[PDB]
């Protein structure tokens, strides 16, 4: 198969010399292209009449009906974007694609040469003929007779400038995605391009390929590979500093992973806990509304106000009012709204269906209650903005305590590994007992031989001997609040060796701990994020308590600014690609989340 | 700054049109390119009295020699080269090029727009006049006075095709790599290419950047991200299931990972056990040479051996021979060169210091000189043909036995994990069969990687306890976690590495080869990888299995059914990621993986 598409000005004899490239065997098909100046309509008529003749191969003439002559740049597009859908349409393929640039403009030409070098071709070629066929010989042809002597005495040049492979991205652009409307006048078409659209889309597929190639040697460097495709100066703001005023939006359009979220401490006080209040299913069994005064300048106290505070903080919601049903569903419908509405992609939630379970309802009850609800509310959600949520379950050691709720815990999260295998599902322990009592743990073998993994919650105690006993004694794979490991070397070049995550909550660990804030240099007691991350430490950040803090998963991300002098926006990218490599997900979870990280918001303040 | 760079054919007039483009404002410097036909020089003539006439941008004309008139593509290519050459000389900033395609060929236009969407220009634009002049009034501007009046009465029309920026790696090409001579006719320089570099280099740089647009899509898939600029036919040939016998030289090119390997069993038997032996210090007590028939069919026996015979299988090196100070010395330099001749990049060797300690040479001395021996190796090497070796101590466990070979095994590591911190290093340690955790969590203590040794037992409990009770890193020879579902998902999830031997397993336990598909007995390997568990493949033994790095991962083909070498590099790069390696080690295999061999048949 071999098809030749040709551009034709004000001399017609380029087509008849053309078909002369392969000698005896010409062409399969023949297509010209010309433009609606009057000047070629009698060159068409001799087209025409020569096409008469010589009935082999199957012929066809165009012409752009818009393009009377060229008087500026208007023209040129409007030539250029009717010149590409006539190649997509008469040229199916670029494997039997012959263009031939002798015809038409300078402009012209190169335009033939350039839609040649997109979208591909088999040759590309220009006539030549000497001038001795002509008034007393010293012109080209112009008429039949002396272009049939030219044929004949092979009185033509052919210069083959090569095959023209074109772009991948350009090579299967399709037909009729960007058609032509032609009208039939006689045995010549008219043709016209209805919109632009083809033009603006091979600029975007080559600015694209050019952001691509330009970041092409930093592809490892970049978290995620979809970070190539964007412009350089883009990348250059993604390594200046963040700020946490600017870069407000950014941040909430971000798409975000959660890791360390109680359900209990989200609707503590205010609107919130008056809606979950109102949706009791028992009002009358209701406890009053505790006074729990906030303390001056939360969520960001003029000093540390320690663990017990922070807990104290949140007393009118959680065990006492979500043993209510109605309480317990309005609290994981609107915690899975503030979720989405913060552009969370994956969540981990933290339950404890013991603290909740009454005469009636038994932690298995409650359990399931949960989690039906949050797969209710996921379900309903379209999956383009879904957030994927799993369960954790607590096991609080009490300090001279019943034990007896952390078997029950760790027999219901053994159970609910197995119950649910899709959707909501339990994915491990949280063993947020770990302080004052473990510097005893043969209760945990049951939660290693069946797949459930281990995440130790620290208590505020600044002590390394909890960390190695939580790494090798009970296998935790995630770390909360290890806010200390700079002080061992050693034990900080194991977890970043062992790919053991550190889940840091920036706002929770103000408060309860107090970090110096807008510091211009690392100090001895700066925030141990930017330390953690130049050690190789995959660190996460987080929320803890949404209700308790009064600040959003944007507002902990905008906050390491203050926390971390100088930090950059692609360390934020970082942190969010390591908590997608720390969650306790499977293939399928894991891959949609890869795929809603890879659609970084596009900044709209690189202009410095 | 503004540059004009233009070509002129038959016609002159095209560049006094041509600096015009911003009107009154004007240009910087104009420079012009034009051909060696004879038929324009009156167009020369006519440029020099126009700019003699009309001063101040600087003026400057060039022609190819070489190139006279359009007859054949060759004559095309050469003024492309000529004009490519003398587009880097002219205007070395693409924010001030400005190009015009109004004179020459049609093909010179299309070679000037086609130079400009490569090396990028301010901007491309083409002039227009109205033809009203003449004699008769009906043609266009050919003389001075002419174009005067053209200027005067505003009949140009400019066609600003718009701005190019090029291509990122074509637009900091620089001029002196490829330059242009010159041999100067008074004002007019004649210009010729020497050789068709730049060409070349173009086409080269194209064809990548196209492979690298093609192979993007589905980037997250290739173990190796420069794996990207293969060409596509070369990535479907990667896609293809490995072959044992025509695969051979590509693997063999392969930059490798050894993982597993013991010093004591790489000499066992041939000429390399009497070259080690002729190295002896004292040659008087070396032991006798006993006789050691290997299995029919050796390396790949009729039927498996078991782990007694294979160890019993080199029993004439080890403790019966590096005892010797200079057969130990000989031992480690000839293990290195069997080490560089197999490209291995990152090699761990594991070793059992105790075992060869004497009366006069603690246990201390010989790890020393084992490092020592191996760090020179390593030293008198360049850096691009480094192999870096690592060391792993093996604290081996026996029924009943002595418990003090162990704890001075693990102090010893303990102590020589903090001795040296730079070239050969202790990384690790060997646990071959270990639940007894109460001695192991001081080395948990000071920071050293386990790696546990699964031994002849199909047993599944041994396996819970190394990644539980042990904390081990890395498993060897698991060859039955698929019996366990609730194992095969935690080692996938937890991260933890399987060292496989395919040559060793083979001999030892006994697999069914070039089955067609898998079946019961198949090799775990393809069940293993998409299982999601990271896959190492080894040699245990160089000197017992009787095989190197590349027979192992050539054997993988018989081994299991339809193995593509995608698989192969995954083995590679969880090997990687599998070292117990800092973070100056780990950068420098990274940087050896990147190099993967070309294939040389790819269909
Ligand atoms: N930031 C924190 N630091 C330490 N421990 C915490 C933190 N947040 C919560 N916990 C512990 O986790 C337990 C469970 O918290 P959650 O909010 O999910 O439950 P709850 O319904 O509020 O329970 P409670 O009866 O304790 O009020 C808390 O009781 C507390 O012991
Ligand atoms: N395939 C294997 N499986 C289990 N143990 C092995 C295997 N190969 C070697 N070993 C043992 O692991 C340890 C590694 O030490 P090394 O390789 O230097 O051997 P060695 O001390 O020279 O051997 P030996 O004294 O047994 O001949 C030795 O105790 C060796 O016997
Ligand atoms: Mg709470
Ligand atoms: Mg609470
Ligand atoms: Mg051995
Ligand atoms: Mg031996
Ligand atoms: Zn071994």
């Amino acid at each position: 198969m071999r098809i030749l598409l040709c551009s034709v000005g004000t001399s017609w004899a380029v087509v008849p010399e053309a078909m002369q490239l392969l000698g005896s065997q010409g062409f399969d098909e023949v297509h010209v292209l010309t433009t609606a100046s009057s000047k070629i309509s009698p060159g068409v008529e001799q087209l025409l009449r020569y096409f008469e003749m010589h009935p082999g191969p199957r012929f066809s003439i165009s012409r752009v009906q818009d393009f009377e002559d060229l008087r500026s740049e208007q023209d040129h597009m409007l030539f250029e974007e009717v010149l590409w859908r006539w190649l997509l349409q008469r040229a199916p393929q670029a494997a039997h694609r012959y263009i031939c640039l002798a015809g038409g403009y300078k402009t012209i030409s190169a335009a033939m040469q350039r839609a040649a070098a997109l979208f591909g071709a088999c040759e590309v070629f220009h006539v030549l003929c000497e001038p001795r066929f002509g008034p007393q010989g010293n012109r080209e042809a112009s008429t039949l007779e002396e272009v049939e002597q030219a044929i004949a005495t092979n009185a033509l040049r052919f210069v083959r400038l090569g095959p023209e492979p074109g772009w991948p991205q350009l090579r299967l652009l399709s037909a009729p995605s960007f058609p032509l409307e032609s009208t039939l006048q006689g045995p010549v078409h008219w043709v016209r391009a209805s919109d632009m659209r083809l033009r603006q889309h091979v600029e975007g597929v080559l600015e694209r390929s050019r952001h691509i190639l330009a970041a092409w040697e930093g592809i490892s460097e970049l978290p995620i590979p979809a970070l190539a495709a964007w412009p350089p100066s883009h990348l250059r703001w993604l390594h200046e500093p963040l700020d946490p005023v600017q870069d407000k939006a950014w941040v909430q359009a971000l798409p975000k992973v959660e890791l360390h979220c109680h359900l209990g401490g989200f609707a503590t006080h205010g609107e919130l806990l008056h809606k979950v209040r109102q949706e009791a299913a028992n009002p009358e069994s209701l406890p009053p509304v505790r006074a729990i005064p906030l303390p001056p300048g939360w969520p960001i106290p003029e000093e540390p106000i320690g663990l017990e505070r922070y807990m104290r903080l949140g007393d009118n919601n959680g065990s006492a009012l979500l043993k209510d049903p109605g309480c317990l569903r309005a609290q994981c419908r609107l915690l899975y709204e503030a979720l989405l509405a913060d552009h969370v992609a994956y969540a981990e939630i933290r339950c404890s269906p013991a603290n909740y379970a009454s005469a009636s309802r038994s932690p298995w009850v409650v359990l399931q209650e949960i989690r039906n609800h949050f797969q209710q509310a996921m379900e309903e959600t379209p999956e383009d903005r879904r957030c994927h949520v799993n369960l954790l379950l607590t096991a609080t050691r009490e300090e001279g305590g019943d034990r007896s709720r952390i078997a029950r815990h760790l027999a219901l999260a053994i159970t609910a590994a197995e119950h649910w295998k899709n959707g909501c599902r339990v994915v491990g322990v949280d063993l947020a007992g770990f302080e004052d009592r473990t510097t005893f743990a043969t209760d945990f073998e049951p939660v290693h031989r069946v797949g459930l993994a281990v995440t130790v919650h620290a208590g505020e105690n600044d002590d390394v001997e909890g960390i190695w006993q939580a790494v090798f004694k009970l296998s935790a794979r995630r770390l909360g609040h290890a806010l200390h490991l700079s002080r061992s070397p050693d034990l900080l070049r194991v977890v970043a060796e062992r790919g053991i995550a550190v889940e840091l909550c920036p706002y929770a660990n103000l408060q309860i701990k107090g970090f110096p804030l807008d510091e211009e240099q690392e100090g001895s007691e700066t925030y141990p994020l930017r330390g953690y991350l130049a050690a190789g430490v995959a660190v996460t950040l987080n929320t803890d308590n949404l209700g308790i803090s009064q600040a959003s998963l944007t507002d902990n991300l905008l906050l390491t600014a203050r926390l971390c002098p100088g930090i950059t926006r692609l360390e934020v990218l970082k942190t969010q690609v390591f908590a997608a490599q720390a969650a306790f997900a499977n293939q399928a979870e894991r891959k949609a989340l890869w795929a809603r990280l890879a659609q970084v918001p596009v900044p709209t303040d690189t202009e410095q």
